[PDB]
């Protein structure tokens, strides 16, 4: 009858000994219906919202509770490569890996997900996907909506592909190496359109795109504004008010939306541009969950401003490092004529060995040979290039956040400005300002990839250390 209630992660803490403890595992969930196996840390499906705080350290016990090899990558966190979780922070099935985080960056909405070599798009698709939750000493200062799970919500966003039997139906194929798995239903913290109750006043929505490959573009059924208050990796200067907030793939945003009267409306995704993402139903507004005000107590306000962001230094002298992306014109070839072949012209509406056909600088990934060296402590220029491919492709560098200086052409929208570990590259060139301030050596090197997951999974990343020069 009614719309399920949107699901809330658990705030998850430190204990008394300073540890926090995720395991992996196998479960069920039910979707439309259907109950499907799916996986989750700490549950059937998702995960915990980790909550961690600048200026302290907690040790995180992993046990991989699956019966294959997985890895623990904290997406967006400024940690040192050993543990970063990229390729190589296997965890063994049936075993456990411990991790310090000793937490030195402002406050922001991060997440964690499986980065296992070859793997990582069929274990997101499964289940695995947790979110991190940093504070630090400002945030708490603003008075801005802050009561978990009833003011101040995470909005997971996701799309899946079920078959018949009500499984999810996964897989790497030429289509899918090509353009990404994408599927017809849309999640929004495991759930189908759930509804939210929210006090009258502001709602703060920590919003992540959790897709695969399908990006997002959020606005209200009624166009009432969105004022972005933060980015991948904390506050902006002062809030961005837009009516409409596209989203790629692992970003996050943090956004106020007003909650007055008592009439509900729909946060909804926008048709995007890309291709295969505008097929029915997703060739029209989609909802996302339906927001349903209530009278209970709420006191967060939306602040003139919010923090303060550092000057741009100068870009003479900086380290230039170039990062050319393709693919395979053979894997272009065959994968755009399967999605055509099966889709029809709805797919590109608003316009042989694949496993290794996706590339950066004319090399599928190798994880025992990272390409360069950075410079620990120093900002370097980042040149980004998806110059020859016709495909979307998130860019995220482990190990930082970034500033852009150009996205794909253009200056980046206001929006975009502050801190950031995903960057747009389609078919031009991005370039960003990079700092490591943590070491990576090259049994635990960072990656850069596409975080459109079936493109990093057949080529499309590279590792990298880190050191004092």
């Amino acid at each position: 009858a009614e719309r399920p209630t949107l699901p809330i992660p658990d705030l998850l803490t430190t204990d008394a000994r300073n540890r926090i403890q995720l395991t992996i595992g196998a479960g069920q969930s039910t979707f439309g219906g259907k109950t499907a196996t799916t996986w989750g840390y700490n549950g059937n499906l998702l995960g915990p919202a980790v909550k961690l705080q600048r200026g302290k350290a907690v040790t995180v016990d992993i046990y991989n509770q699956l019966t294959e090899e997985t890895t623990l990558h904290w997406h967006g966190l400024e940690v040192p490569g050993e543990v970063d979780g990229g390729p190589q922070g296997i965890i063994p099935p049936g075993g456990k890996r411990s991790v310090t985080l000793n937490v030195d960056q402002p406050a922001a909405t991060c997440w964690f997900h499986p980065h296992q070599h070859g793997k990582t798009g069929r274990q997101v698709a499964m289940g695995l996907a947790g979110l991190v939750v940093i504070e630090d000493d400002e945030i708490l200062k603003l008075m801005l909506p802050k009561q978990w799970g009833i003011d101040d919500v995470p909005v997971i966003v996701q799309d899946k592909k079920f078959s018949a039997d009500g499984q999810i139906d996964y897989q790497l194929d030429v289509m899918t190496a090509a353009v990404g798995w994408f599927g017809d239903t849309l999640l929004t913290n495991g759930a189908i359109y759930p509804q939210h109750a929210a006090p009258r006043g502001w709602l703060r929505l920590r919003l992540l795109n959790g897709c695969n490959a399908r990006s997002l573009n959020f606005a209200t059924s009624d166009n009432r504004p969105l004022y972005v208050i933060a980015s991948d990796g904390g506050l902006l200067p002062e809030p961005v008010k837009v009516s409409e907030l596209p989203v790629l793939m692992g970003e996050r945003f943090e956004v106020l939306v007003e909650v007055n009267d008592n009439k509900p409306f729909d946060l909804v995704t926008l048709p995007v541009s890309q291709m295969g993402m505008a097929i029915a139903p997703f060739d029209k507004p989609h909802p996302v969950m339906r927001i349903q005000p209530i009278a209970i107590s709420a006191s967060g306000a939306l602040p003139d401003t919010l923090s303060s962001l550092p000057a741009l230094p100068s870009l003479e002298g900086l380290t230039v490092r170039k990062l050319q992306l393709s693919m395979d014109p053979i894997l272009d070839m065959m994968g755009m004529q399967m999605l055509m072949e099966k889709y029809g012209d709805q797919a590109m509406a608003g316009m042989f060995d694949f496993h290794h056909a996706n590339k950066i600088n004319g090399q599928a990934f190798d994880m025992n040979k990272p390409m360069f060296a950075a410079a620990k402590g120093q900002y370097e220029r980042w040149v980004i290039s998806g110059v020859g491919d016709m495909m979307l492709h998130p860019f995220h560098i482990h190990g930082t956040q970034f500033r852009i200086l150009s996205e794909n052409g253009k200056p980046p929208a206001a929006h975009r400005a502050g801190w950031k570990d995903t960057v747009k590259v389609e078919g031009n060139v991005s370039e960003v300002l990079v700092k490591f301030n943590h070491d990576a050596p090259k049994e635990h090197a960072y990656m850069a990839h596409c975080h459109l997951l079936e493109h990093e999974d057949t080529g499309m990343m590279l590792g990298f250390t880190v050191k004092d020069p």
